[PDB]
Parts: structure tokens; C-alpha cells; sequence
């Protein structure tokens, strides 16, 4: 059931160079050893570390933010340490983060927005699952897996992400 979501100004864009675009504005937040604070922890809808939302802005320019949205958690310090897992079936870009608390998150400007993603991940994959390796890359400003993860769902409309948005839409829609 995926679909996929843009601005008209996208159109003519492939996904790996918006991708490319959005990753460079946003930077890397850094989310590492010796450097985690509140600052680029990000934060979840419904519930502490876990909920149907993940979402974080930039640390570089303070708006660039991205929403993965699902059923999602995180494991702190439980075995295997610090993995996200779950299912992740959205994910928008774009510039603003409001809400959070008791509403959901949403992007206040989005350019692009992915559903029916359908990737799913268990806890006992720890580090090495998809839904993990997407979303810290894309806090570190690696879109590397999230492109990865979609040209295995794009091969199936012939389709990869040097494919443009409107040769997607054309496809999926
Ligand atoms: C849900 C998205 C998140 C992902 C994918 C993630 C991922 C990671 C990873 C891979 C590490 C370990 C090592 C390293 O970064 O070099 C880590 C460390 C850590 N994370 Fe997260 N994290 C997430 C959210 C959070 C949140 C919401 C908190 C809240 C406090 C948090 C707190 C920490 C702490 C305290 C550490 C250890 C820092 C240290 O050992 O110096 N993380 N995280
Ligand atoms: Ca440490």
C-alpha cells in the first residue's frame, strides 16, 4: 500500500536527490556516544520511548525536521541497548515541528511524505534491523538505508530511487 506525497516542486526531482537535499540541510544531530543530551534526543508521541510517532529537528538550523510514524520503541538501556524497533509504514520531511504532547506530531511546511512503507523490525535484531538502521541514519543525515529499504519497494513497479516523483506517482498511483 505504498504511497508517496509531494510538492509539486518535487515533481521533476529523483528521490535520492531530494534525499540528498533534505540530508544536508538537516545535518547530523549527533546522537552518539559521549554526546547525547535532551537537545538531539528527539521525542516520541504516545508514550516516552515508544509511541506512533518518532520525530526530531536539526541541531544545525534549528527547523529541518523529519515524523516517522508506525508503532515504535526504543530500547534505552533493556538488551539489545539503544534499538528502535517496530513498524515504520510513514515518514515526512520537510521544515517545522509542531505538536507532540497531546497531539500528534506534524511538519508545519512538508515537502515529501512516504506511506505504506510496511518495514518492520524485532527487538532481537537489535542494531542490524531496518527500522533501526532508516531512522539513525536519517538522525545522522544517512539517507543511505531508508534509499536502500525503498529501491527494494520500488523494484517491484520497475522502479528505483533514480526514478523522479512523477515517474513514482505515475507508477503507484
Ligand atoms: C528513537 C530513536 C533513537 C535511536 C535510533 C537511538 C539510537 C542510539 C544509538 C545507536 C546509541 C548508541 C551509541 C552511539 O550513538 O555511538 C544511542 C545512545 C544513547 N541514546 Fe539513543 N536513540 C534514539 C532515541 C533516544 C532517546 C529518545 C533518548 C532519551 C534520553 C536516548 C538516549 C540515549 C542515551 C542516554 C544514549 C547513551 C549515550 C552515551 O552512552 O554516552 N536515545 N542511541
Ligand atoms: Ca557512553
Amino acid at each position: 500500500a505504498f504511497s508517496v506525497n509531494y510538492d509539486s516542486s518535487f515533481g521533476g526531482y529523483s528521490i535520492h536527490d531530494y534525499l540528498g537535499q533534505w540530508a544536508s540541510t538537516f545535518g547530523d544531530v549527533n546522537h552518539t556516544n559521549g554526546n547525547v543530551t535532551d537537545a538531539n534526543s528527539g521525542g516520541f508521541y504516545g508514550g516516552s520511548l515508544s509511541g506512533s510517532q518518532y520525530a526530531i529537528s536539526s541541531t544545525a538550523n534549528q527547523v529541518t525536521a523529519f515524523v516517522a510514524g508506525g508503532n515504535l520503541t526504543y530500547t534505552l538501556f533493556n538488551e539489545p541497548a539503544h534499538t528502535l524497533y517496530g513498524q515504520l509504514d510513514s515518514l515526512s520531511f520537510g521544515d517545522g515541528l509542531s505538536g507532540g504532547d497531546t497531539s500528534p506530531y506534524s511538519i508545519q511546511v512538508p515537502d515529501v511524505s512516504f506511506g505504506g512503507l510496511n518495514l518492520s523490525s524485532l527487538q532481537a535484531q537489535g542494531h542490524d534491523g531496518v527500522v533501526h538502521q532508516v531512522v539513525y541514519g536519517l538522525m545522522s543525515g544517512d539517507t543511505g538505508a531508508l534509499e536502500t529499504a525503498l529501491n527494494g519497494i520500488l523494484d517491484d513497479y520497475g522502479l528505483s530511487v533514480n526514478s523522479t516523483f512523477d515517474q513514482v506517482a505515475a507508477a503507484t498511483a
